């Protein structure tokens, strides 16, 4: 006789204010980039990423994130 | 007897509030990107990237996320 | 006798609030992008991507996301 | 006797408000992209992109997700 | 003797609000692809592209994306 | 007679307020990256970034983040 | 009593010979042009060029050019 | 009495021998320009170019050039 | 009683000479240019260039130049 | 009684030889450029160039130059 | 009773030799510039240059130069 | 009685050998470059240069240089 009882309570709050998000500059000025290779062998669950050159602007009013895992093995 | 109970209860926020998005400026100045190789083998679950010169601009007006995950294994 | 009871509740809100998305401007440059390969073999779940010069402007009013998974695996 | 009770509950809400989306301007300059290769074999799920030069103006008002999946395996 | 219930319960809601959609400028400026290959052999699912010199404009007022999996394996 | 009981409570709060986020300037100045390698042979779980030259500006009003993890094994 | 006398003498020789005058690839790849003005006013001698997006290729065999200006004066 | 010779002699060479002109390749990759302005006054002897995007290719077997001026002013 | 002799003689070579002009490659990738102003006056000898993106490939066999000016002022 | 004798004597050679002009190859990578002003005015012998993005290839076998200036005031 | 003669005797050489221009590589890897003023006012004999992102690859077999002036002020 | 002989000789040679003018590279990686200013006066002879990102690559053959001046001042 075995019993399990699994009862999570999250009421929780992740909020965020703001009264303006304002000007904002970007600006890169070039590069090199060089990668020289002769054998690739990736299996399974890999990720790569070879030789980039990127730029990112990224302005998210909020962007609040929230993970939760829950998990029960037997 | 085996017995299980899974109640997960969740009330949670995850909100934002932004009065204003203003100006936002990306201006990349270029660049070189060079990569050399002889031999590819990807297999299973492959994520991969060679050679990018990529620009981003992201500017989601609240953008919030929420991952959960729920596992129950016999 | 096995018995399994399972009962998520979610009643959870991502929600955002923007008053105005304003003036956004993305000017990228240009730029060069090279890659020498001889041989490629791909198989089972593969994303690739070989050679790009990409330019992305995402403006979501708005943009939230949630992500739910359930598993029970017997 | 082996019983299974799967009773998921879900009042979610993924909402967004936006006064305005206003001038977003995307201007890209141009660019080079070469790509040499001699063989290629592609086989089961492979999702492949070699050489591109894309541009993308993606404002969704909204834009809001939500991606749910629920399994059972006996 | 073996039983399974199977009753989701899905009240949920992705909307969107957005007062206005307003100027939205897209000017792409050209450039330059070249991919060189000698054989290609595309075998099951594949879904490929090469030597693309893409532009798009994606403005959806909502643009909401609901999606949902069910599966029950015995 | 094995019985569990697993209750947790959470009524926690992650907030923010900013009265204004102003002006920010990001400003690179190119650069040179050179990598040479000859094999290249990854299993498993493998993250790999190889001979990059990336600019990120993040800006978001908010970025709260609240990361919760319950696993119960027997 | 003033006396000229005016008595150049040319016995110069310009020219060129190629054997063979082989394959020119001229292959542009677009572009953009704005130009924006209220008020134009050119006057006496004015030559002027706004907002072109021109391709030449000249290829002359020979192409040798002599530019002689002769002036007296009283 | 005021007596004035002028005898130029001139017996020059602007030769050119080349054996064979080969492949010339000019792949121009796009690009952005952008001019704003007013108001324009453009008098006397005025050479003007003004928001251009302009592509030359230009391969004269010989090319040679001979500029010659004379004056003389009493 | 004033007496001028002007007697210059020239029996200059400028000349070349080339086995063989091979390949040449001109790849330019591109680019951002924007200029703004409110007034332009120009007077008497002016040259003037303002917002150019402009790409050259001058490959002439031979392209020897002789320039020679006589002037005699009185 | 003012005597003047001028007698210049040129037999000088300005000369080349090349074997073989052979790969060059010129890959510019883009840029941005970005210039504002209010008045300009230019008078008399103005050479100006405002704002300019260019990529020159300049390969002339021979190339020699030869500039000679005579000049008698009285 | 003035006289004056005058007598150059030039037979001067200048000459090169080379066996083989061989394999040249220009890769520039972009850049940023940012030029602000308010007037400008150019006058006489004025060469001027604001605001450039210039690529230049120069190779004349030969380029020999010879540069000479003669003046005789009375 | 005032006599005066101009008697210049000139055999000099400039002379030059050179094998082979083997491989070169150039790679620059970008940069910045700003420039403020509110007032620009330039008169008589000027030559200027403001806010300059600038990439040489010059590779002559020979490459020699001779200058002569003369000058006879009464």
């Amino acid at each position: 006789s075995v019993q399990i009882v699994y009862k999570p309570v999250d009421l929780s709050k992740v909020t965020s204010k703001c009264g303006s998000l304002g000007n904002i500059h970007h600006k890169p000025g070039g590069g090199q980039v060089e990668v020289k290779s002769e054998k690739l062998d990736f299996k399974d669950r890999v990720q790569s990423k070879i030789g980039s050159l990127d730029n990112i602007t990224h302005v998210p009013g909020g962007g609040n994130k929230k993970i939760e895992t829950h998990k029960l093995t037997f």
